[PDB]
């Protein structure tokens, strides 16, 4: 903890966590995710993206037109806060970004863009 | 036929279709909705509203607060290009709406607003 | 129609329908099933998959060892009333059962046994 | 904590987490829900109830069939190891089952009966 978190996203289409907090004291944040499953990338890959609330949609979107060698993700889509490489079972990525990119009072999201994924896979992020 | 659809929402909180094109020589465009279930309205109601994607989460997050009472939708909402009555078990409802509202190179979504159903109750519509 | 159901799964891993009857006059009965996403089969792939509600967990979790060069589907399983294989983009397949194989009486659910998918692709199938 | 799990259910459809072990060691185990949200419960009603894997689909679908009077489970239902009562908003309840009940090498799973929940608020208990 303390300017971190880490994250899961499972067989089942599942993160461990629908809320991260973010201390405000914080100069970055870095996530940590990975991935306990046995099912590879292809069929199970998950990554978590960070987007306002507002933009979710367009860029879940934009990611399935994307595609598989894409990672699912618009390349240089400018609604993208952060985000990790779509990774598979056994495999882990972190990313760390300027927590000054975020203002209090903005509602956040995360989730997974893989195919399908974020209906289940999402979950908000606060400045604290 | 041509500028119309029918769509269902069900018991099971998913809507039959997950994407919509309305074809540019249409004047209008109507969407049937009907209830194919067995569930009430207060526990089950559908409604199928649209607007662009970047004002759904609006949409969805004013509607959950404006009630049952209210259609789960904001009163006189701008964002709201066209919407139904909230629906329950074997009731329908139909829409018909001018295209020259809609225009090629936006990104629009449909959904419905009762609370937690547009995780999987959504689609995408597009004017080609 | 009446002794036959087109059925769709698509790429936002939902089938365009959660519940089919079957009438008890129909002798046999027929799946027609098409895939009219853009993914393919090893990312997105979809079958139609029939057995008692009490049997489909137990034919999913085995489903998902034996693999893709399976259909995602246990070789010779004796709780799979019927299925279709496993397609992806723009391919289509088609089943045909006896109706004498279903009991009235007794629950019974259609599913994807490709990993993960069950959870939204599933239905009811009902003799009537 | 030791032989006990707090989980919440909110207004978003989700459980707080998505796996819970007892351990062998405990004579009994107890979970306490809670429900953080807003929405009422005849919108967003959650209530916490085990079964196996296998016996999952048949609670679920029985449990729809009830009523709300019934708190979507279907009274004395024998698949049922342990459950909550159905809670809004702003409530909160428990129930402490005995661990002899389980067996090793059997799957559990939790979920919610409400209409529409258990796609998304399911998670797996195991014995270890
Ligand atoms: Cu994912
Ligand atoms: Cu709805
Ligand atoms: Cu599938
Ligand atoms: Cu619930």
């Amino acid at each position: 903890a303390e300017c971190s978190v880490d994250i899961q996203g499972n067989d089942q289409m599942q993160f461990n966590t629908n809320a991260i907090t973010v201390d405000k004291s914080c100069k970055q944040f870095t996530v940590n995710l990975s991935h306990p499953g046995n099912l590879p990338k292809n069929v199970m890959g998950h990554n978590w993206v960070l987007s306002t609330a507002a933009d979710m949609q367009g860029v879940v979107t934009d990611g399935m037109a994307s595609g598989l060698d894409k990672d699912y993700l618009k390349p240089d889509d400018s609604r993208v806060i952060a985000h990790t490489k779509l990774i598979g079972s056994g495999e882990k990525d972190s990313v760390t970004f300027d927590v000054s990119k975020l203002k209090e009072g903005e509602q956040y999201m995360f989730f997974c863009t893989f195919p399908g994924h974020s209906a289940l896979m999402k979950g908000t992020l606060t400045l604290k």
